């Protein structure tokens, strides 16, 4: 797919018109894997939203970007970040999405230690989203703390579907090497046909993040960690004894090398560990703006 076929295809699935017609005061707040993030205001209502501006000339696999807009444009789930509109502006894809005040889980796991009630709440939210997604044949493929956002009141939402893929009866598996090194499933690194189960492994790594503050082999270069993940026995927790038997049991069902033996999102939703989940209000204290 050439650059022009890409822009054209993109132009075909994005909203027509210029967002500058109803969006004001754009203000950069950060950036991502291939662009920047800004906050803006909807003219008519004064409602604040977040805008993801992506550089089309920096997309490694531009097919994946197309998949993100097509598959998730109208997606609606309480634990999934909502996309309002998308626009093709020159050589940039602008995606207008909801603004989540709580930030990403990354900032939390790297500056504080969550209790088990907070961890269960996060796992539960992510698992509710994945169970619905997986049932529809949608695989996220980039589960990690960075992909998890929080609302001001503590609700958990899955975002960053930039690496997502679709499977079906006709095409039950994918083989693309995608995701983030430290969180990649061993079967995916091995380049073996894989399915939704890879999200479950990545989630397990995110659990290690919540307990330890970082994923396994985080002290190793990405390509080296990938080799270790693919060839070594499942990773272990540094703060092993600081977690309960319930959390350890839960984790053991996530980090199973053989995907056929790994638990599924649906099965995990009934695991005793998630019964400890606290309400959204328990997540609030974790946010940077509220941490001491
Ligand atoms: C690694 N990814 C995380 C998700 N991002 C998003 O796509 N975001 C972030 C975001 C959104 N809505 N509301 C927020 N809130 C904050 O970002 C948000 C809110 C409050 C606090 C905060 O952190 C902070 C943490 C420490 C210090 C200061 C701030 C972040 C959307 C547009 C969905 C990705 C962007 C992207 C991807 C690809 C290409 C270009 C851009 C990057």
């Amino acid at each position: 797919m050439s650059h022009e076929q890409f822009r054209a295809a993109l132009q075909l699935v994005v909203d027509p018109g210029d967002p500058r017609s109803y969006l004001d005061n754009f203000i950069k707040i950060g950036e991502g894997s291939t662009g920047i993030v800004c906050i803006a205001t909807v003219r008519s209502s004064g409602k604040l939203v977040a805008v993801k501006k992506m550089d089309l000339r920096k997309q490694q696999r531009r097919e994946l970007l197309f998949n993100e807009v097509v598959i998730m444009r109208d997606y609606q789930h309480e634990n999934v970040v909502e996309m309002y509109n998308s626009y093709l502006v020159g050589d940039e894809l602008w995606v207008v999405m909801e603004f989540l005040e709580g930030g990403a889980l990354t900032d939390i796991v790297t500056h504080t230690r969550m209790n088990e009630e907070q961890i269960a709440a996060v796992c539960l939210a992510v698992l509710q989203a994945l169970s619905v997604l997986h049932a529809q044949g949608v695989i996220h493929r980039d589960i990690k703390s960075d992909s998890i956002l929080l609302t001001h009141d503590g609700r958990v939402k899955l975002s960053d579907f930039g690496f997502c893929a679709q499977v079906s009866k006709e095409v039950p598996r994918r083989k693309s090497l995608v995701g983030t090194p430290y969180w990649m499933a061993p079967e995916l690194i091995s380049r073996l046909p894989y399915g939704p189960e890879v999200d479950i492994w990545s989630l397990g790594i995110m659990v290690i993040e919540m307990v330890d503050g970082e994923p396994p082999y985080f002290n190793e270069p990405p390509l080296k960690a990938m080799k270790m993940i693919r060839d070594n026995l499942p990773p272990r927790l540094k703060n092993l004894h600081k977690v309960s038997p319930s959390l350890k049991g839960f984790l053991d069902r996530l980090l199973v090398r053989d995907p056929a033996q790994r638990a599924t999102a649906a099965e995990l939703l009934k695991h005793p560990f998630l019964a400890k989940a606290g309400p959204p209000a328990s997540i609030v204290p974790l946010m940077r703006q509220n941490r001491t």
